[PDB]
Parts: structure tokens; sequence; C-alpha cells
């Protein structure tokens, strides 16, 4: 009767989160050379509940150039990562995604640039003491810089909602994370090549390398499942849905003219991130008319010119995100169609260089069946 | 018990229609003009269902044509940009009537930060002020022109949630009203020794700055395809019927050591309270008064505080303080309502009083159309 | 027998209704200005009325350094260090909180949310920001100069404005509270070249000839006035105000490289936070000579044993920044630990350096019965 499962599944949701045992703990730690692989599988534990993966990467960069040195880009360390896909016990994927997709997410989802040190005119030295997230600027000729970088694979969709959550006990478990970290040749940029998937760019690029790169998966998971007088107590409906991050790409604009990347149907989407990759130039909406979404059948909810599209992220992240780089949530009402495309997210561009696109983020909830 | 009877309905109707309709929020109109020519204009929204209020972006280029001297922002700046905003129904009846500074002021409490504004955080990852949503020069040098990016939320709902002061707007031949006065050449510009309180540049150059331009685009917020009942459609009866407004008013008369007290008149419940010190033209980090509070006929004092203690509580709602002489009082939780707690003031003791002193006073309360 | 849960949905209703009927009250119990040269030790009176929540106490001070050259610096807990101890008694003369400046100041912080009555810095042109230093310290005095200072702490009775287990009913007249506070002077305010920081406000090479002109505070109570009154009455949530909420601090010693140092909760408490601070001998480290640290239990546990950064990481989900170097949170409000659910639970460090003196100072904030 709907209404009834679901009363169900929210109750054996509380009881789990009011009886399990919420757990934290190390699953793989691995330190490798770019050089020689950067394409790794981690096999998760299976047990209880789990919730997602926090993944730690460091690494350290030597800029060989004799006298050119390079400066972070846009993105910077999010590009630690270049891409992360997860397959549950029953070899379902969840979440497959790029690296700096998930981190925009990440920091949706927290509402401020994800585990940042915020500034204060507190005299106690509260601060940026630990660099959690961290990356020098610029690294010149010569020199050798130390990132660290944190990313959180989820699979529930917080510590409160269960929705997406996976069940590890399924014997013959074909669970695994797999993740591609950035290589000699994705992580620096040429002046003049395209930032995008890059960490540093400038004139010394071409002489930078890897000295090492490492990695830790902490895997965060609900032990001591409760059971009742029918066995243990679980929310069925949170752990038969998936909540998973995709990507994809988009090209064909043409200045002035309407571009419309449709939702498919059958998939809630929670939210939307588009960036404007211009041909390897990223804008702060100076090559932007307006973005909108829009029923084809009701016109547009939401049309708004670049700067008012990015106060309503001011209200969600507190601060912009990266240029070129646009959100939209829709967490309260998720996009949910029924006819693929009854939904589209527009950008109409002002400009458009050679090699457009619009590279796309999702973050949704479907029906595993 | 009837009253029991009318609000849980009312909650009930809200919940519906906000599960119910869909949030809609589009362009009505955009305009750029030289304040030189006007200054003052009314802003017809369409009438389409429930409204919960209006977003206006408001932008500027400002020259500096002085040979020698500089401007520099005021404390309020670009919240200056707008001088006074009017809202009226429908039915022509009147809920914000205040000052661009003062909603401004209530959007930053209301969000629980600067409005809009960019928070500084040590990531490497590129967030920050990109946009320039909120903007403006801290100078604008002698023969220089600067650019400047204002919005003001002008609510009619109370928030997102409490659907408490929005307008149903779905009578025809008779829309709605946004009155917006803007800063022009003689407002926007304080010269040295002058009052900045209504000013966004001072300085030595302030006689020879002018606006190139202003522009502004107002978006209208409601809430479309309003669910419909066994009976017509559903709504919160008490929401609809009640007025969210923000209003500003001026006090004088203040003496040194001498409780300044301003009565909260009957019938209205107050959510917060802001009272400027415009102390003569000078506007002072508390250190003219020697304390603010908030008391009862009964002589009470439920926050008899010195300023800087004052001033600590507004860090626990907003993150920081108000500007300079802005001081911030939330009764949101237990609105000051007369007649059921008693009269009511609030005061505020100066220790120091300059040449026409006074206290402008903003406040934000609910209140029965009827 | 669920005579216990409807005790606990009884005891709910009555702190609804007081929260409902009742008026909060922020008023000053009393100001004093000295020179902690001549006193630094004072026994407060609460006034007797309704439910006491909690003291605001504001401190303000002035420094001056009378080095002929040197100058000196802030330590990293700076002004938080103007209150050395705070103790409060409540009418019964039953104690409740009792711990350090710091530690009171650093629970303030994790309760808020952020450093405590901080202002944050945004790109606003509005001239929001440090307006009204709240809380203030310069961050270094020079030879010769004289700096201000202002700092805040809230001494908790109850645990929030919506929480008032750990409340004090204060009708009892000829039965007064106590709230004593022992404040900073010369001698721990300031740390020499190479000494310990941990207590002190100033260091650096000037330090000797550094001393107070004066220090002022202002304590402000925090209760809820006109309580409500039924049938059988005064309403009141019977188990928040027979429970107590106090803060604790102690030090533990004995740390070796690479082992584990475990030190067990004395429970039958209700632990909500954990801070233990790595005084490494008068060094204070941002991780580095931490392998990692967690809580286990009785078994092989480590239900979350993190290396530093990402123990930080959990604390910056926290605070939204890092706690000064050396001093590290562990938040368990959602499911305290209590050692009779689930066996002795410790909370672990394995130190990577372990330094002369080297020790583990634990601040705890906790739920316990007037009655246990």
């Amino acid at each position: 009767r709907n209404q009834q499962a679901m009363a169900a599944n929210l109750q054996a949701r509380q009881i789990v989160l009011q009886q399990s045992y919420p757990v934290i703990q190390q699953v793989e730690t691995q330190t490798f050379d770019p050089a020689n692989r950067s394409v790794f599988d981690v096999t998760p534990a299976n047990v209880g509940i789990v919730k997602g993966f926090l993944v730690k990467v460091t690494a350290a960069i030597t800029n060989n150039h004799a006298t050119e040195a390079v400066a972070l880009t846009d993105f910077g360390p999010a590009n630690l990562v270049q891409r992360v896909i997860y397959y549950d016990p029953d070899n379902q994927r969840h979440t497959e995604t790029s690296g700096w997709h998930l981190h925009f997410v990440n920091t949706a989802k927290q509402g401020a640039p994800f585990l940042s040190s915020m500034v204060t005119d507190s005299p106690i030295k509260y601060g940026d003491v630990m660099n959690v997230i961290d990356a020098p600027a610029t690294i010149a000729a010569g020199a050798t810089g130390e990132l660290t970088m944190y990313y959180w694979v989820p699979l529930a969709y917080s510590e409160t909602d269960l929705t997406g959550a996976v069940l590890a006990n399924v014997p013959q478990s074909k669970q695994r994370l797999k993740l591609e970290f950035a290589n000699n040749n994705t992580a620096f940029a040429a002046v003049g090549a395209n930032p995008l998937e890059a960490i540093y760019q400038g004139a010394g690029a071409a002489d930078c390398e890897f000295e090492e790169i490492s990695y830790t998966v902490y895997q965060s998971y609900l032990d001591q499942l409760p059971v009742g007088q029918n066995g243990y107590i679980l929310p069925l409906i949170d752990l038969s849905t998936l909540y998973n991050l995709e990507n994809s790409a988009q090209a064909g604009l043409t200045p002035n003219v309407d571009f419309v990347v449709q939702y498919a149907n059958l998939y809630r989407y929670l939210s939307t991130i588009a960036v404007f990759d211009n041909g390897g130039s990223f804008n702060a909406g100076t090559d932007i008319n307006y973005l909108s979404q829009r029923t084809a059948n009701f016109s547009d909810t939401r049309k708004l010119d670049p700067k008012t599209w990015a106060a309503q992220t001011r209200r969600r992240i507190a601060t912009d995100f990266p240029k070129g780089v646009y959100y939209c949530d829709n967490r309260d009402k998720p996009i949910y169609t029924l006819q693929y495309g009854n939904v589209g997210f527009v950008v109409n561009p002002k400009t458009v260089n050679q090699n457009a696109r619009l590279l796309m983020g999702y973050e949704y909830f479907t029906s595993r069946t």
C-alpha cells in the first residue's frame, strides 16, 4: 500500500540506527609510482550495512623543469583521482564518475568546501593546522610539493538516511571499489592546453612528474545489526534503492542558442552540476546568457542569469564553485519524469569556442528493480 | 477552542500546498537607467498563484570624476543602492515598507551569515569569490570607474517552509506593486564630515562622483499548480491572512547616561529588532553606549547587556558583527507581543550623545491584515 | 520495567512545558576589576531564581610588556587561558563542572560548531567583520607596549537552550550556589622561550618582564523565569533537574613510542565528548608525533582507528576548522560512551615520538546522576 511499506522502512531504519554499532576502519593502503600503474581495485569488508568509503590520497609532485614553474589548476588536488566506480555484492554498479564531480558533490552535501578550514578573527589558534585537503599554489622549477586530498564515496545518502546503503553479507560478494589515479600524462597541462583534468599548469609542465602517490581507504559501516522476532530488522526500501553519482559529456553548443541536456526517466535527480569547458577556457559566467531547468510543457522553472544562478549556490555552499562550474540543488523535489526528457538542463551560451562542451554530473536515486 | 481548530487546519493546508505545488522563480522585469533622470520605479509583478517573495538584482557603474581625490565605501556600501522598498498586495494593503539597508540586514539575519557572501577557507580547490554576487570596489580612485552588484530579497512569506505572510496573487485587474526607490547622485555620495548613513561612497572626491547607470532585474518567487481539494483549492487561510513585514522608524532625544526607551506597539508580534545608533553622523563600535536591553513595564530587563556581550549574542546568530553602530536582537522563538506580556520597550542607555543623535529602528513582525 | 520509559516521556513533556511557558532571562550577577597581582581567586554568588541554565563570563584584561627589547607572542590557546579554572556548586553543594578555561572554551567551540563567538571572514563589501572584538587579543605585544584582551566563557549547567538536562532549580533560600573562578596571574600568563606554553597567554623572549595592569570580569546568569505551575504544582522535568552535565579534565602520563597509550573511561558516566591534548614535553605538534588515535572497547574494537589527518577530518566536519596544534577532539554526542553498555572503553593514542615529560591532558564532557 506504499504508505504502509514506507512507514515500515522508516521504522526499521531508526531501529537500525538506534541499535547498530557504527564503525569506520581502514580497508587498504598503498603507495605507488604513476609511471608503473595508476588503476587499482580495493576490496572492502563484507560486514553489516556499508555506508561509504573515505579515500585519503597523498602525493609528492616534482617540477624537474630547469626554469619554469607550474601553478594549480582550478580543480587542483581534486584531480588526484581521475575516476571512481563501485560495484556492490550483487555486481550492480552504484557511483561511476570523475574525481572532481565526486568532490563537488561532497562539498554540496557538506554545505561548504568539503573538509575545508574556515577563516575567522579568532585569536585562539584554530585554523589550517592539519592540512586535511591541501596543495601548494605553485611548484617552482626544481621544487617538490606535497598534496593531500580526501574523497567520500557514498553508498548511503547520509549518516541518518540509509537510502542507498549496502547490506554486505552476500556470499561470493563481488564488491569492489575501483579507483583510477592521475598520472604523468593527466596531472600536468602545458600553457594553452586544456586544464580540466590537470592538477598543475604552467611553462614547466612537460618536466613535472609524480615522485609517488599514496592512498588509504577507510570503510564506514554499521555492525551489530538489530534482530527482531522475524529476524534482522532492516529498511528494505533503503537497501533496495541505489544512490549514485554519474557523469556525461555533451557537445554541440552554438552562441545565443538554447543547449538542452535531457534528464533520463526513472531516475530521481537530487542535484545537477554542469561544467562549461569552453574549449579549454573556463569563465566566470561571462560566456553565458543564462542557465535553467525546464519541462517542455510548462516553460522554465528557473531561467536565471549567471550571477543570480550563482546566488542560489552561495546559499547552498556559502561560496562559489570554481569558474565555469554550475550547480543546481533539487534535493527537496527531485527531478523525476517518466518519459525520457520531460525535463532538461539548459545553457544558452553567449560565446562558444572551438571544442566547447558541457561536462555533466548527476546525483540520483533509483530502484535496483 | 475554535482557534486550535483553525491553526491545525492552516498547518495541514500549508503542508499540502508545499508538498503538492512546485517552486518557481522567473524574471518579471529588467531596466537600465541613469539615476539623474529617474530613481523611483513601480514594478508590476505577475499574479500567478501564491507569491513568496522577490529577489532583486541591482548593478551599477560609478565614476569618480574628481581631479585628485578618491572615495571609499561607507559601512553600508552597496546595501544603499536601494534607498527604499515598499510592497502592496492585490488588495493594495502594504506589507514591507523599509530601507534598503534594513532589508539587507534582515536578509543577513535570516541566512545566518552575511547575505549571499562568499566565505573564505583554506581550500586549494578554487572555490571563492568567483561570481561576485554581491560586490563593490573598496575605493574608487580619481578618474576611475567602479562596478557594483547587489541583491535584496523582499519577503512576503516568512520562509521557504513557513508561508506565513505569503500573498495569493490571482485577483485580475488588481495586481501587486513593488516600489523601489534607488540611490542617486545626491544620496550615494557623502562628502568628508557628512553623514554616511545612506551613502555608498564617502571621501574628498565625493562631489564629483556620479552614476554612469544603474540596472535592476526583479525575479518573482511563487508556488505554481496549487492543490485543489474536495472543496476548491486547499490553502492555509491563516498564513495568507497574516502580514509579514519589515518597517523602520527614527527616534531622537537621547541623553548621556539616561535610558532611551522605544516602546513596541501592541498587536504586532515582533520577530526581530534592529537599532542603529546614528550618533550625529558618527557610527561607533559600541563605545558610545553604556548598555542595551529589552524590558517590561515591571522594569524587569530580560536582556540588560553591555555592548560587547550584546554583540556576542549576535555573533551566535550571523557568525560575525553587524556594521558599526548596528545592533540586532532576535525574538523569533518568543515574539515580543504586548498585552500578552505587557508593555515592552527597546532600551539604549548612551554614554556619548553628539548633536543630532538618533536611533534608527528596524522591525520585523507578524500581524493580521484584519 | 516500562516504568522508566513512562518516566522519560513525563520528563520530556515537563521540559517542553517549561520551555514554552517560562521566559528566558540573562542578567548581570556581578562585575569586578582587579590586579591579579593582588588577587586572582573569586567566589561568585549567583542569584537563586527559577531554573539556572548557565553563566556567560566576560573577561577583559590589559597586559604590559615592560621588557627592554624583546616582544612576546600569543600562545596557541592565548586569551582562552585568562581563566585558569572554573568550578560550580549548586544549592545542595553538589559539584558540577570543574575544569580549565581552555577545556571549557574548546567545548564552547565544539557545541557552537565553530570557534566560539568568532567572526567569520567573507567577501562581503558591506562592512561586517570583527567590529565589536568580542573575543580578541593582539598577536604580539612589543617591548614597551600595552595590549588589551577580551574573552568570553559559557559555563553550562543545562546541556543546551532546548535540552534542560543538567539545569539547576535554585529556589532554596539560605542555600546559595557557588561559581568559583581562578584567573591567570603574572606567573601563569607568561612563558619564557622554551618553557611549556600550555597554560600561558603570551610566550617570548620578553616574558620575564610582562605583567597584568588589570583584569576585569562580568558574570551574567542565564535562567528561566515564571515557571509554570499546575494542579500538582510546578511542572518540572525531574530527570533533567536531577542529572548532572559536567566538564572535567585530567592528566595522563607514561607514553612510549609505537606503543598504544590507553586512557580508560572510568564510566558509569555518559561521555558526550573527549578532548585529548598531546603535551609532548612542552611542544605541541600538528599530528606529526602521532601514528594514530582511536576509541576501542573490551574486544579488539577500534570503532574508529585513524591516522591524525583523517581524525582531523572528522573534527573539521564538527567545527569547520582544526583545533590548535596537539589538540584532538572526539564527538560521541549521539551515542555517549557508557562502559556498562559495552564493557570498558578506552581512548587510544599511539605516539610516533615521545619527548621528556610527555603527557595527555584529557578533557571530558558528560552526564551523570546526582544519585547513581
